């Protein structure tokens, strides 16, 4: 396999400041940031994550810093460089609206067809991105997907070490592949397209697995065409080779994304608007967004 020449950047505590934290969990913490490279005058809004040392994980969320600074593309998170401190911190390109599935949950009442199907193929060119660097996900799902602006999704938490997003032979055999992928994809759309609701709501876990052999699958939503839905149940199939590739995905619904409206069935679609930060606003003043610092 070739010679990975990513370049691992490390940054000084000094020179970035914690200014909220978004988010707590045991092992660590999240923060929102600015990071500001010295002599060069800019001001990058970056999230901190941060651990308060056990010797496994310190070595995981180096794992996870190998990947992030591995990938170079839009619609994949990655990372700008980590800072060694008495617990070493990852430091990423902020987005600004969190997670794609608490935005649709709490902006539902204004997402209308067209910004959920640009969603569906960023996601796709994300996905087909890491097929083409050959790295699998293995936990793709609505909430590992970050919304920069929302018109610009990006993939987080991707080839790192939730069965009702798994395709089958995850399951039965714990087999991980790009079509396993697939299958996650789909179960990503339909939260999408329902809203953010959940998939297979109160089911015990462990009946899932028959439930596929079985050949159930999720529901219709709504607002999904029969030609939107048909494409979510390919990737439902069992046999993994006859579900879509993620470059065919980019495809149908790029094409679906000139006719919104022909594909998604929306009650006042034409009158929702969502917050576009050149429409209405971008509300320390002097800053540059991470992707055009490279
Ligand atoms: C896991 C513990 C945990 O709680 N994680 C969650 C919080 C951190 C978050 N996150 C990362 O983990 N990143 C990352 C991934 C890998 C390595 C390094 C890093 Cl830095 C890069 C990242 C970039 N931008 C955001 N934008 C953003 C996030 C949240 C919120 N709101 C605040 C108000 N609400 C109550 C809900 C949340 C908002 C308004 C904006 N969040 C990020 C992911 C999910
Ligand atoms: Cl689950």
């Amino acid at each position: 396999e070739a010679p990975n020449q990513a370049l691992l950047r490390i940054l000084k505590e000094t020179e970035f400041k914690k200014i909220k934290v978004l988010g707590s969990g045991a092992f660590g913490t999240v923060y929102k940031g600015l990071w500001i490279p010295e002599g060069e005058k800019v001001k990058i809004p970056v999230a901190i994550k941060e651990l308060a040392t056990s010797p496994k994980a310190n070595k995981e969320i180096l794992d996870e810093a190998y990947v992030m600074a591995s990938v170079d593309n839009p619609h994949v998170c990655r990372l700008l460089g980590i800072c060694l401190t008495s617990t070493v911190q990852l430091i990423m390109q902020l987005m600004p609206f969190g997670s794609l599935l608490d935005y649709v949950r709490e902006h539902k009442d204004n997402i209308g067809s067209q910004y959920l199907l640009n969603w569906c193929v960023q996601i796709a060119k994300g996905m087909n991105y890491l097929e083409d660097r050959r790295l699998v996900h293995r936990d793709l799902a609505a909430r590992n997907v970050l919304v920069k602006t929302p018109q610009h999704v990006k993939i987080t938490d991707f080839g790192l070490a939730p069965i009702k997003w798994m395709a089958l032979e995850s399951i039965l055999h714990r087999i991980y592949t790009h079509q396993s992928d697939v299958w996650s994809y789909g179960v990503t759309v339909w939260e999408l397209m329902t809203f953010g609701s959940k998939p297979y709501d109160g089911i015990p876990a462990s009946e899932i697995s028959s439930i596929l052999e079985k050949g159930e699958r999720l529901p219709q939503p709504p607002i999904c065409t029969i030609d939107v839905y048909m494409i979510m149940v390919k990737c439902w199939m069992i046999d993994a080779d006859s579900r879509p590739k993620f470059r065919e995905l980019i495809i149908e619904f790029s094409k679906m994304a000139r006719d919104p409206q022909r594909y998604l069935v929306i009650q006042g679609d034409e009158r929702m608007h969502l917050p576009s930060p050149t429409d209405s606003n971008f509300y320390m003043d002097d800053v540059v967004d991470a992707d055009e610092y490279l």
